[PDB]
């Protein structure tokens, strides 16, 4: 059986190549997770098809209907065999799907337009001139929704009722909104993505403050899938061989424009 | 059944309390992993006994006899039910025991006495005046032994044949050897431990350079143990609630003397 890989368009993990219109199948895409999929496939000995998640989302469970969306839902409902993506390992996801040991570490962070008078999450929470938000249907939004920490709770109370809406549908929309809002929008996103964009044209954004948490992305499979074991071993081996570090360098530091 | 916890004496993870001679059972010990054991036990609903690993080691497999020593061996040979320790998740360990998702991130790093003319691993490898080494029977030594990276391979060729021996039996011996050798010994140890000691009296050591790798410590159980699932969920929950971050702060930043 050809392994159906679910993944998500997200720089520098999975990106349409320049001439994608003329390209076929897996060849349409490039990035860290494109390279990683190839290495995992080589180590586990499977053939695979990269497919972009149908709804464009990471994964969240609707509070009323209890249905999972995003790449999580594709795995839960048997629409994909494996997810190879910047997908955050979280408790509520761990309950419904299997995860590899992490292939990359990150924490939630703040992106500002250069020159925005904000140095921390505490600064954000203590003012209203600079709007701030996050991604729909992902781990960063859930973090704020669930936080009992005073500063993060204050931020969520603001965010969930802010008008016009402070939430975005894709990280790319979040980044454009920081860029275009002249310092009146700050975006809460994972350090990995924040640090990537800080090194890309037009070099107009920066990460401020430390990370708000510490977590990891894992390769995900349906609960109890036979692929799980081999893939976990593959990630550990690829880490230990220095390949994950070589890929990080390829897609972040070598992609630097600033 | 009372859960037999194997762990290792290592600051600030597990340490004899000041008045330990007069103290009984679990009360003899304090530290990050002492606190963490208590939280995991509370979430999983078990009673437990902390025991210090009989041989004082993390875990390695003898190349001739193929026997596992350290906390890894206690789990493999059925002498402990769970290991709660700064135990590095590695491929060869993953093959023989179960690991939680990580509870802490780290990478191998260099400790120097203040003022030692060394800024990196490349600096170390390109000279012989300053001896350097690492811990027996742990992941840092294995990293060098297995490295195909030129700089790390050069370091290992030096280390494995250096006289007098550059290896130490405990990290505490490694740290004392840096302190006493007047800048002629540098110690290769995990960033977590290096950063702890940098903030302790007599404030005479420092971490130089970036980390050489990126990995994680996991709670370990015998392969297929029924405890595994609950403990993994507990670690993810404790991370998400901010408790792991609160413990890090308790045992590192609040323990600061420098
Ligand atoms: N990695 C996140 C998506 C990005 C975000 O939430 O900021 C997730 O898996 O949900
Ligand atoms: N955490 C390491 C021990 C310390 C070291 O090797 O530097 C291990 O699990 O083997």
């Amino acid at each position: 059986k050809t392994v159906v890989v679910t993944t998500i368009l997200e720089s520098p993990y999975v990106m349409m190549k320049k001439n994608h219109e003329m390209l076929e199948g897996n060849e349409r895409y490039e990035g860290y997770c494109v390279d990683l999929a190839a290495e995992i496939a080589k180590h586990c000995g499977f053939k695979y098809k990269l497919t972009i998640v149908g709804d464009g989302k990471y994964g969240a469970r609707d509070a009323d209907t209890k249905i999972w969306n995003g790449m999580v839902g594709e795995l839960v409902y048997g629409k994909a065999d494996i997810a190879i993506a910047p997908l955050t390992i979280t408790l509520v996801r761990e309950e419904v799907i299997d995860f590899s040991k992490p292939f990359m570490s990150l924490g939630i962070s703040i992106m500002i337009k250069k020159g925005t008078p904000i140095e921390s999450a505490e600064d954000l929470s203590k003012q209203t001139e600079i709007a701030y938000g996050t991604l729909d249907s992902g781990s960063t939004k859930e973090f704020f929704r669930r936080s009992k920490i005073a500063v993060f709770d204050k931020m969520w109370t603001y965010m969930r009722s802010a008008e016009p809406s402070v939430f975005v549908r894709t990280a790319a929309e979040g980044v454009a909104r920081v860029r275009k809002s002249k310092g009146k929008y700050a975006y809460l996103l994972e350090s990995t993505m924040n640090e990537y964009i800080e090194q890309r044209k037009p070099c107009d954004t920066m990460k401020v403050g430390g990370n708000l948490d510490s977590k990891g992305y894992g390769i995900a499979t349906p609960k109890g899938s036979s692929l799980g074991n081999a893939v976990n071993l593959a990630v550990l081996k690829l880490n230990e061989q220095g390949l994950l570090d070589k890929l990080k360098n390829k897609w972040w530091y070598d992609k630097g424009e600033c």
